[PDB]
């Protein structure tokens, strides 16, 4: 066990000091919250701070780590914004106690060597072209919930099928951890706050509300059926200037082998120039 | 509301939940929780790996017994219960198949390369489905300590990679092979051989002991011994006989490595190891 001092950011690089300080708060009787990032960090991942605030007699870890594993090569991952300045700032204004910032070497020791291989959903959707990038994010997921042993982990629903994915992770090895979705927070047109959001110029940012008007647009239009809802959604975004569809789909709310009934999720991803967007939203039929 | 635990009783649970909840109660009550994961059937050898969990001071002793569709094997679950209530185990887990995959194959532990090697020769698939198992019994019960044969040496190895990967909180305990008085390492599929047979099947402990004390001449010398052995029996079909360090990668000029043999007679196959000093 090393210094934990209350009221105050504690930062831990080595995964053996989290996790005995972790276990000595969790023995006292206060409850440990983790919120998984990769920094960079804004109003959207604040959100999942303060949701784990809130949860009396809580302590808040929050890990800070770009994960290599989940990155496929062609320089998305030397590309990934890195602030970890204003990062530790705004744990410290959000008087978070606890952050974890392990080094590549500490987290990877051996390699890739025994690694969590997701179910079928992770080759769909982002998946599709991406078809080792799940594994990434769960391996990733899997070490964090046993170096942190939290009581709940929290992750935002604007990576809805990185959630859905980390509640399959948790039932299907019998994790002792509730997960905790939080709501997506949006910019004040509806645009879904992303670290990503940096690399659109004034007139993509301008078209990038299309993604939110689409989606919102067909959560309305729903009342009227899914056809209703999809065409809805294509038209909006088809009368955005330079928006470039990946997908748009409507699944069950599992985005599993069920067909769609009563409740629904509608994601999309579009690039604008190079930069790829997601955003998704709940929808209701009839 | 915690389901009831009779002390110094077997107890029974089928649910994942029930064992969860109680192995949690008695942990927080001063117990320290020991895994024998297992496939029930039990033999001596098994009850090994219970002894050396009750002699912890403090313990409580899990023993699962899960057949693993993932990775018909024989099923005496009255005589297993009974064995277990002889050795003062208190806490036996006995899920369903579908209590420990409610939701069928879905997210899987995809081992490292070693488990391509040696045993996932034939059976590639094979360390997944035990990995998996392992690491679902470890997060259901959340022991102390967990233990495993030496006899599934490569078995153990691989469970030290789980836990040193996943960063798991639990101690691996490997537990000497179990053997019947000419060597012959314990096994449900010994019963299986023929006269002839079960006389052949010495040579496999024969040939690693032959190496162990043959290895002051050195590696070659501990390998050719082995081999001899193995030549000297009829009807022995030797799988692999491989000389590794003892994290199963490549040998080391010296030092401590491990002797692992696989040999088919007739329809059974048969596994041994041992460790290795060289020079
Ligand atoms: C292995 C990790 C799970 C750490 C990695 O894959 C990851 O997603 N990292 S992340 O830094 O991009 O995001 C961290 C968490 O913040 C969440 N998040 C992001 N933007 C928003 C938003 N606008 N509203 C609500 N929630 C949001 C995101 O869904 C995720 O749960
Ligand atoms: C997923 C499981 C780990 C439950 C499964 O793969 C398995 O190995 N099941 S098992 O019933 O075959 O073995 C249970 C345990 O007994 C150990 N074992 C068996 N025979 C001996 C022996 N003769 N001497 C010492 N130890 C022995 C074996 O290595 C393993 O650790």
């Amino acid at each position: 066990i090393p210094a934990f001092h209350p009221g105050e950011l504690n930062v831990y690089s080595a995964p053996g000091d989290v996790a005995d300080v972790s276990r000595a708060l969790r023995l006292t009787g206060r409850r440990v919250m983790l919120v998984p990032t990769m920094g960079a960090l804004h109003e959207g991942h604040l959100a999942l701070v303060r949701a784990a605030k809130r949860v009396p007699g809580s302590v808040v870890v929050v890990s800070i780590f770009v994960n290599p594993m989940q990155f496929g090569a062609g320089g998305d991952l030397d590309a990934y914004p890195r602030t970890p300045d204003d990062d530790l700032a705004q744990l410290r204004a959000e008087g978070v106690e606890i952050a974890f910032t392990p080094t590549t070497a500490a987290m990877y020791p051996d390699g890739l060597r025994t690694t969590v291989q997701p179910g079928p959903l992770a080759a769909e959707l982002e998946g599709g072209p991406r078809p080792t990038h799940f594994a990434g994010v769960l391996t990733v997921v899997l070490k964090l919930l046993q170096i942190v042993r939290p009581d709940r982990v929290f992750f935002g629903e604007k990576d809805y099928q990185q959630l859905v994915l980390i509640r399959q992770l948790v039932a299907d090895f019998n994790l002792d951890v509730a997960v905790v979705g939080v709501p997506t927070v949006r910019e004040a047109d509806g645009l879904a706050m992303s670290s990503r959001n940096r690399y659109l110029d004034p007139a993509q940012r301008a078209a990038a509300v299309a993604l939110s008007a689409a989606l919102t647009a067909a959560a309305h239009a729903a009342t009227a059926g899914a056809q209703a809802a999809l065409d809805a959604a294509r038209a909006v975004l088809d009368a955005a200037p330079g928006v470039a569809v990946d997908y748009l789909e409507l699944r069950d709310i599992g985005l599993g082998p069920m067909p769609l009934n009563g409740s629904g999720r509608l994601l999309v991803a579009a690039r604008l120039g190079t930069t790829r967007l997601l955003d998704n939203i709940a929808i209701e039929i009839g």
